[PDB]
């Protein structure tokens, strides 16, 4: 129940996020520096939308804007929906999921740097933020749960700040 963009970003350890800014193009990778993902915004003139690019600039996820949808690789065609977000804090629900049982939900605040991903019929943390060109703050992955799932929401809390 943690295979939600792809299997392959599910590690078998927990992984620490981060994110670096050097208009929302900034990168995430882990605490060490290693880059996980490109954050980028595909057309100039265009902040709805976002894609999620792994270091060979390939692209993992595109969201596109109170609602956002999320979408495989660098698409935004229904065929390629993965889930749909609603702004306790944030509900989940993944593509096949027509209806009102979230998947996962985010509660806690990002200014207190407190976000905590939960899964939705069982209320296991998958995911746990910590305060700390670094912004403040670290967002542990646990093990097997999808770190580029993960990685999107905090793309998306990342929107609603800003």
């Amino acid at each position: 129940g943690g295979v939600v963009v792809d299997p392959k970003y599910c590690a078998p350890y927990p992984i620490d996020m981060a994110i670096v800014r050097k208009d929302g193009n900034f990168v995430i990778t882990d605490v060490n520096g290693n880059l996980l993902f490109k954050v980028k915004e595909p057309v100039f003139g265009l902040h709805d939308k976002r894609v999620l690019l792994d270091g060979s600039g390939t692209p993992v996820v595109t969201l596109r804007e109170d609602r956002w949808q999320v979408f495989r690789g660098g698409s935004t065609d229904q065929r390629d929906l993965l889930y749909t977000v609603k702004r306790t804090k944030l509900d989940v629900f993944l593509g096949h999921n027509k209806d009102k049982r979230c998947d996962f939900r985010v509660k806690g605040s990002w200014l207190e740097r407190s976000c905590v991903v939960y899964a939705g019929e069982s209320d296991a943390i998958v995911a746990q933020m910590h305060r700390k060109g670094k912004d403040n703050f670290s967002v542990t992955v646990y093990p097997n749960v999808d770190y580029a799932f993960i990685a999107s929401l905090v793309v998306i809390l990342d929107d609603v700040n800003r």
